[PDB]
């Protein structure tokens, strides 16, 4: 590799950070419409208030407005669904850790239950909330609002540092290994300058997802993050062994590697800071398939990328990894459903069951009644789109338990339901190829009914090769197709994945049955479930 191919490709220009004209040729769509606007402008300095009063029929007649709210938008966490939800945009947080608060929940319903049959929210598989039905000229009042409540929706979208992901226990586990919380809102902090915005780390190549690691389970999924933090000692000090480069997509999926570096825990974010550096000055700008940053790891090598970051630390020291971190490879991950003692005396939290992530104005209502009171008024969003609420007097549990609602959003569902995992599919998403939700849980229920089992098999359901409900983690893993029938009609199917495996011992599923009609695999599931794991037919 040259040491031209070391020159940073951007530049500081007015307070944003753009691409040299000399390094602008042959960039893809996208590139283009970051260069021919900035799209934090739209937040930093209020151009959506502007824009939010043009009718939308108008906005569509115009590239410049068009691009707006298709795609600048995303930097505010609006997110146009053009195709199957026209003048709507789902709207997507930041929230390191996934920490929410009772109010912030109601604030959300709030905004939802104005929308009616166009509203609802998910939580997301970075343990995020997202909400449903927004229209433009109703949006600089829910940014008003988000503030508020101590929320941002800052860069959480496009080519900008995604939700950062932490341990759902973090603080009430007898077992963690580091409370993660400090770390994830640290990050988020500095990801969105304080929620004012942080341009510096807006313009990458493509989207950039961090982890901080807390629990010997590894809920994190450290090994399919862009960047994870492993807790570890090295020479008497507390910090964290540096994996980066894990990422999914259509074309490729890889887990993260060492980037053989350690930090004591106080260089957190300047080593976030410092690799974010390095790949939004070096990273490829092309084919938005190969704009990923392992691929910039792929080009220079990791030594090579490593020098990068390393030249980019304060006093410029980058320390090697640590020979072991403090994560055991002896462990069972644990179930967080359910009722559990926390390390503080006298408390416990209570793993709640979210069919699908999918909740309406009312549940959240309730949900935010529940964490007021019979907890702290915390809630907390996992990734496998469930609730925890901590902070829950142990003596308060029986009654807890008679809850109504906690028929609907249940402490002990069925087994295959804790796991099940389904992303956002075609009831909202233009690239989905078929439904998710409402299917995965029909063929979920229709299996449960054939077999029991005891072994907590995961099941991730995911409308497209984007795979956004990370099919390749997954015990049996469906993504979305279209197939034909018996007569060639065309039906939706699903590709059938299996071999995934989260944890220390991680793994890659890949595909073992191509074009299933999704009618089909009911039998498919019940036989693999007793041939594979241990399933007893009922
Ligand atoms: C909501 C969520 C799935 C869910 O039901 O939980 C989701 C939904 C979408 N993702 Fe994703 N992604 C979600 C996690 C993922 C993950 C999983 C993860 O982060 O662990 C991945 C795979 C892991 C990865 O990227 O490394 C994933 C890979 C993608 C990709 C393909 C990435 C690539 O490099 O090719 C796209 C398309 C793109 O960016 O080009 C995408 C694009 C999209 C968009 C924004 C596409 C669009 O505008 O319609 C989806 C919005 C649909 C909607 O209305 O909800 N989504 N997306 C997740 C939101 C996470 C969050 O809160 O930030
Ligand atoms: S996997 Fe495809 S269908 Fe599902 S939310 Fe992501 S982009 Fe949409
Ligand atoms: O929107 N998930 O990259
Ligand atoms: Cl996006
Ligand atoms: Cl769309
Ligand atoms: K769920």
């Amino acid at each position: 590799v040259a040491a031209e191919r070391l020159e940073p490709r951007v530049e500081e220009k007015d307070g944003y950070w753009i691409l040299k004209e000399q390094f602008r040729k042959g960039i893809n769509p996208q590139e283009k419409v970051k260069i021919e606007k900035e799209p934090m402008k739209l937040f930093m300095e209020n151009g959506i208030e502007e824009l939010a009063k043009i009718p939308i029929e108008e906005i569509d007649q115009s590239k410049l407005t068009k691009d707006d709210i298709d795609v600048r938008l995303k930097w505010l966490g609006l997110f146009h669904r053009r195709k199957n939800q026209y003048g709507r945009f789902m709207m997507r947080l930041k929230l390191p850790n996934g920490v929410t608060t009772s109010a912030q929940t109601r604030y959300l319903a709030s905004v939802i239950r104005k929308y009616g049959k166009e509203g609802c929210a998910d939580i997301t598989t970075r343990q995020n909330w997202q909400i449903r039905g927004v229209v433009l000229p109703d949006v600089p009042e829910i940014l008003k609002g988000l503030a508020e409540v101590g929320l941002t929706s800052l860069q959480s979208g496009m080519d900008n540092v995604r939700n950062p992901v932490g341990n759902p226990l973090a603080g009430i586990d007898p077992e963690e290994i580091v409370d993660t919380r400090p770390y994830t809102n640290l990050l988020s902090q500095f990801i969105t300058g304080n929620s004012r915005g942080n341009p510096a780390v807006s313009n990458l190549p493509r989207k950039w997802k961090p982890c901080v690691v807390g629990s010997h389970d590894l809920y994190e999924h450290p090994h399919i993050n862009d960047l994870a933090y492993m807790p570890a000692t090295k020479d008497g000090r507390f910090g964290f062994n540096l994996l980066v480069g894990g990422f999914f997509s259509a074309k490729r999926c890889d887990e993260a590697i060492p980037l053989d570096a350690w930090v004591p825990a106080d260089d957190v974010v300047p080593v976030c800071r410092a690799i974010l550096e390095a790949f939004r000055d070096l990273g490829f700008r092309g084919n938005r398939q190969k704009c990923r940053m392992m691929w910039l790891i792929d080009e220079l090598g990791v030594e090579g990328f490593r020098a990068e970051v390393e030249k980019r630390m304060p006093q410029q020291q980058l320390e090697r990894a640590s020979p072991e971190d403090l994560v055991q490879k002896q462990w069972e991950r644990r179930d967080y459903l359910g009722v559990h003692p926390q390390k503080q005396e006298g408390y416990s939290f209570i793993g709640l069951h979210i069919p699908v992530g999918r909740v309406q104005a009312d549940d959240m209502d309730e949900l935010a009644r529940l964490a007021d009171e019979y907890g702290s008024g915390e809630i907390r969003l996992t990734v496998e789109q469930n609730i925890i609420i901590p902070n829950i007097e142990t003596s308060k549990i029986e009654a807890l338990l008679k809850e109504p609602v906690l028929s609907t959003f249940s402490p002990d569902p069925p087994i295959l339901m804790k796991g099940l995992v389904a992303c956002t599919g075609n009831q909202f998403c233009g690239q989905a190829i078929i439904e998710t939700k409402a299917r995965s849980l029909k063929i979920t229920e229709e299996v449960q009914r054939q077999v029991s089992l005891t072994k907590p098999v995961r099941m991730h359901w995911t409308g497209c090769p984007n795979t956004c409900a990370q099919v390749q983690v997954a015990d049996i893993g469906f993504m979305g197709c279209l197939t034909r029938d018996k007569n060639g009609k065309t039906v939706e199917g699903a590709d059938v994945f299996l071999g995934g495996r989260i944890g220390s011992d991680s793994h890659l599923g890949e595909v073992y049955k191509k074009a299933v009609p999704c009618d089909d695999l009911v039998p498919l599931v019940v036989d693999l479930l007793v041939n594979n794991f241990g399933a007893v037919p009922r």
